Order: structure tokens, then C-alpha cells, then sequence
């Protein structure tokens, strides 16, 4: 009985503005219709506006090492006109032994460097002469990753976005996704003024996509957000901070990084929680700042920033793309964990390839990837 637009048709729609819609949107803008629906009003308010904004191979399983490895190439060398300025600026990381754990700081460098040949191992005094203000009683060896980045989340999420937009794709915020259904050969999402139809749904809903299959009535995948915190602060007087590398411990108890001449500091948190409008936890910020007053000489006043964001996980800790078993149309792209960013380029072209019905991209199975590895059908015996 209220007043609704005329159905809207298209090829894809793709549920969240997000990473994970805005580069599989990418990917598909040049061949069909895209429509991008989005709740908030603003593409970047949830995961992807919260991130460190770092690149760093070595992490996560290996199919989330093979992503973002497969990711580099377009971040250091976009298309003409994907954006203004480069995507990434020099940031090696260096991951420090606080606990006094050798085995695991030699399997971390034998593992990394098997990846990203030039990983150095340290000992503690050549950890502690690149971040002079770390504690030598606190360090026992580092691994160190000379290939590390950061990332212009901000260019890059925008560069995607405006990509659709070029291809007379649509990204329309405050158009939450409310009802979801197939109807007549198509899946059809009704938002508040009317609703959309395409023959594929796209889920990049974030730590959101469970519940989009919640209304579309598809199986869900187990997601699981997990809150992270981070805060910004500033370093004391006469410490000049602004090259150091992204400081992270071996057991991932804290971190630190500079943020242009602030640090960003985090106690690397993965508390589970549902998926919401996240806020930092004092715990949290606390736990963060003492960890690093203790492992540093730096004292921590007040945050000029604080937050915390969701981390979405299945239960394998590895990214999915794919079409959903028994769900004609519904494609997945989620799981993206702590690295929805770096391996963005990987994910939008490979997820985008897959909905098309096309073979992976030779530069993507030359790292290792193939179809099955980022299928939810694996999350099943
Ligand atoms: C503290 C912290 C540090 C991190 N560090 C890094 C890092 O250094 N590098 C890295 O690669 N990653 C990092 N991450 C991880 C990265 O933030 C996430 O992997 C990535 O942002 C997830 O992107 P997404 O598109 O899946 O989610 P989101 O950005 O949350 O996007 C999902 C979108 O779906 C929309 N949506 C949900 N439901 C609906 C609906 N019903 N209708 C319409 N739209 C809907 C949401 O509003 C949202 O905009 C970090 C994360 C945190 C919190
Ligand atoms: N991905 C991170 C931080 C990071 C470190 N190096 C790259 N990324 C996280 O906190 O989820």
C-alpha cells in the first residue's frame, strides 16, 4: 500500500559499498549492469574505513598469502586514471619476539621468507636499533619483511568505486538491502523507495553476508565478526618516529605503526561479537597502551582517536568466493578477516571472473589460486 519506484533491472547487484563490493563491483562494471546497494550513507563507514591500512604478506593462512601476493601488481601499477596519487608508500614490518620463543620465530621466518625471499631474521639488538625505543630485556629476535606497505585505503576504495561509476555502473547509498527474494529468474532486493532485480546477487555485505543469506533463505556460512580496536596517540617529545617500520609482536599481543606523525597503536584484539556499529572497548585500549608501555620506553598521555572494527571470519580463516551450493545466482564474497584490503585486487578480479562464468586470470593462478580454494563448498564435508 506505499508507494514504490519501478523495479530497477540489472545484471549483478551487489549487497555492501564496501572492499569487498566495491572491488568485485569494479571488476564486473565493464561488463553488464552493476548496481551497488548500500546501507549506510557512506560506502566506508564499517570494516573497510577501520583498518590499519597496511599491505604485509606474510599473514593469515596460505590462501590469504597467495591473494595478496596476487594483489601487488595492480596496486603498484593501477590503470590509467584509477587514481591521482600511488596506492602504496614503503612500510616494512617487523614482527618482534616478546616472549622468548625461538621455535616459533625461526618457523615464522622460514615460512615467510619461503614467500618474500628478501625476510630477514633479526637479532634483538637489530630490532631494537631500527625502533630505538624498544625495551632490549623485552626483545629476543625479529623477522623482518623489507616488501611491506601502506595502503591509501581511502584512494583505493574511492578508485573502485568511481570504476563502476565510469562503467554506467550505480553505487547507491542509504539503500539497505531489507527483503531479498527470487522471483521470476531473478533475484529481486527491495529497499525502502523500491527494489532491484538481477539474475546474480553479490554478498559483500561484510560481517553482514550471514545475514543477507538470512533473508534470501540461502544456508549461511558460519561467519564470525571479531572486534578489533586500534587509537591513535602522540609520541613524546624528541622521538621522531615517522620511518619506523609497522612494529607487530610474534604471538600478535599488540602493535604499532606510524600514522603520517602520530602512531597507531593496537592490543591486536579478535573478540567475538555479532555483527554491528562496533565501538572500542576501554579493556581494549588499555590492554593495548600498556602492552606497548611495556615492551617500549614510550609513555601514552590520551587517544586523539580511538575505534574498533569487525574482523569476519569462517572457520578455515580463508576468504570466500563463489557461487552458494543449491542457490541458483547467489554468489558469496566474504570471510575477509583482517586482510580485505590487501588482497582486494585478487578478490574483485577473481570473484568477478567466477560470477562470469570465466576461467580465473592466468596472472591469479600463477600465485596459486584456483577455483575451489575460495569456494564456500570446502566449509563442507
Ligand atoms: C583495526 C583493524 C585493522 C585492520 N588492518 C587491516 C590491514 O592493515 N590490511 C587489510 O587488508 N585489512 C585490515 N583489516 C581488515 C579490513 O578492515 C576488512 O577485511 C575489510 O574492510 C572488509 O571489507 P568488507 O567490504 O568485507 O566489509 P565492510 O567494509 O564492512 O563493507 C560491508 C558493507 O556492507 C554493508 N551492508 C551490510 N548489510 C547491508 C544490507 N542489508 N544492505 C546493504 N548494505 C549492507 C555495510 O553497511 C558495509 O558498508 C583491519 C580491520 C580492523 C578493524
Ligand atoms: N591486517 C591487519 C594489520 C596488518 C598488518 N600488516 C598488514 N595488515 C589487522 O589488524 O587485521
Amino acid at each position: 500500500h506505499h508507494h514504490h519506484h519501478h523495479p530497477i533491472e540489472a545484471d549483478y547487484l551487489v549487497i555492501g559499498a564496501g572492499i569487498a563490493g566495491a572491488s568485485t563491483g569494479y571488476w564486473l562494471s565493464a561488463h553488464g549492469r552493476v548496481v551497488v546497494l548500500e546501507r549506510e550513507a557512506q560506502p566506508g563507514y564499517h570494516s573497510t574505513g577501520r583498518s590499519a591500512a597496511h599491505y604485509t604478506v606474510a599473514y593469515g593462512t596460505p590462501q590469504v598469502r597467495a591473494l595478496t601476493a596476487a594483489s601487488r601488481a595492480f596496486f603498484d601499477n593501477p590503470p590509467a586514471g584509477f587514481c591521482e596519487h600511488p596506492l602504496l608508500s614503503p612500510r616494512p614490518e617487523m614482527v618482534v619476539d616478546f616472549s622468548d620463543d625461538p621455535e616459533e620465530l625461526r618457523r615464522q621466518y622460514e615460512s615467510g621468507k619461503a614467500l618474500v625471499p628478501q625476510m630477514r631474521l633479526l637479532d634483538a639488538e637489530q630490532a631494537c636499533s631500527i625502533v630505538p625505543v624498544l625495551r632490549r630485556d623485552k626483545v629476543f629476535g625479529a623477522t623482518y619483511d623489507p616488501t611491506g606497505a601502506d595502503i591509501d585505503t581511502d584512494a583505493l576504495h574511492q578508485g573502485y568505486l568511481r570504476g563502476i561509476r565510469r562503467n554506467q555502473g550505480q553505487v547507491l547509498c542509504n539503500h539497505e538491502a531489507l527483503e531479498i527474494r527470487r522471483v521470476d529468474g531473478a533475484w529481486e532486493v527491495r529497499c525502502d523507495a523500491g527494489s532491484y532485480r538481477a539474475a546474480v546477487l553479490v554478498n559483500a555485505a561484510g560481517a553482514w553476508c550471514d545475514a543477507i543469506a538470512g533473508l534470501a533463505g540461502v544456508r549461511p556460512l558460519g561467519l564470525q565478526p571479531k572486534r578489533r580496536s586500534a587509537f591513535i596517540f602522540a609520541p613524546p617529545p624528541g622521538i621522531d618516529c615517522h620511518d619506523w617500520p609497522m612494529l607487530v609482536s610474534l604471538d600478535e599481543s599488540f602493535y604499532l605503526k606510524p600514522d603520517a606523525g602520530m602512531l597507531l597503536g593496537s592490543p591486536a584484539n579478535a573478540d567475538p561479537v555479532e555483527a554491528h556499529d562496533v565501538q572500542p572497548e576501554q579493556l581494549d585500549i588499555a590492554t593495548g597502551m600498556y602492552l606497548i608501555e611495556e615492551a617500549t620506553t614510550l609513555t601514552i598521555r590520551r587517544p586523539e582517536h580511538t575505534w574498533a572494527g569487525l574482523r569476519s571470519f569462517v572457520a578455515d580463516g580463508d576468504l570466500v568466493a563463489g557461487y552458494a551450493a543449491n542457490a541458483e545466482g547467489f554468489f558469496w564474497v566474504a570471510a575477509q578477516g583482517g586482510y580485505g584490503i590487501q588482497t582486494s585486487a585478487a578478490m574483485g578480479e577473481a570473484s568477478a571472473a567466477l560470477i562470469r562464468h570465466q576461467p580465473l586470470p592466468a596472472h591469479l593462478r600463477e600465485h596459486g589460486l584456483d577455483e575451489a580454494m575460495l569456494s564456500p563448498r570446502r566449509l563442507s564435508p
